[PDB]
């Protein structure tokens, strides 16, 4: 067998998320804007070739985990979701591309599958956007934005 790879460089892309934040989630396909704090922690897992991230929503009650690395094979990040209400999802993205890191795919949530985008960028070192969409028909239909404040 081949002697063990080092980390793609492009690991480092995900170094932005690495610690603990302080989350101000705000839900926009409630059809009451609902808005509140959640947590959430990365920690780099297999010896840093992925990250998981560990996002804790306090009274919807609900855990979510994204695993995320890169693949050398496909050129692009490779993502996995799952949560303890029996959601799972994969996306894909190519890094940063203008300013956003863009993750693309599928969950299934609530009974059926849906198209998500997850676009995330960087207000500050210690200030991260998201910005979620769900596929609805045709076009991509603001699902949440999430404030990330470094604890």
């Amino acid at each position: 067998f081949p002697g063990r790879p080092d980390v793609a460089v492009e690991m480092r892309q995900l170094d932005f998320l690495l610690g603990d934040f302080r989350i101000e989630y705000t839900n926009l396909t409630t059809e009451t804007v609902t808005t509140g704090e959640a947590t959430c922690s990365t920690r780099p897992l297999a010896d840093g070739r992925f990250y998981e991230l560990t996002q804790r929503v306090p009274v919807p009650g609900l855990v979510a985990t994204w695993l995320i690395g890169w693949s050398d094979v496909d050129n692009r990040f490779v993502s996995f979701y799952y949560d303890d209400w029996g959601h799972h999802g994969r996306f894909t993205g190519p890094g940063w591309v203008d300013g956003h890191f863009k993750l693309t795919g599928d969950s299934a949530v609530f009974g059926a599958r849906h198209g998500f985008v997850e676009d995330f960028e960087i207000v500050d070192s210690d200030h991260l956007v998201k910005h979620g969409f769900v596929v609805v028909g045709d076009d991509l239909v603001p699902g949440d934005i999430l404030h990330f404040h470094r604890i």
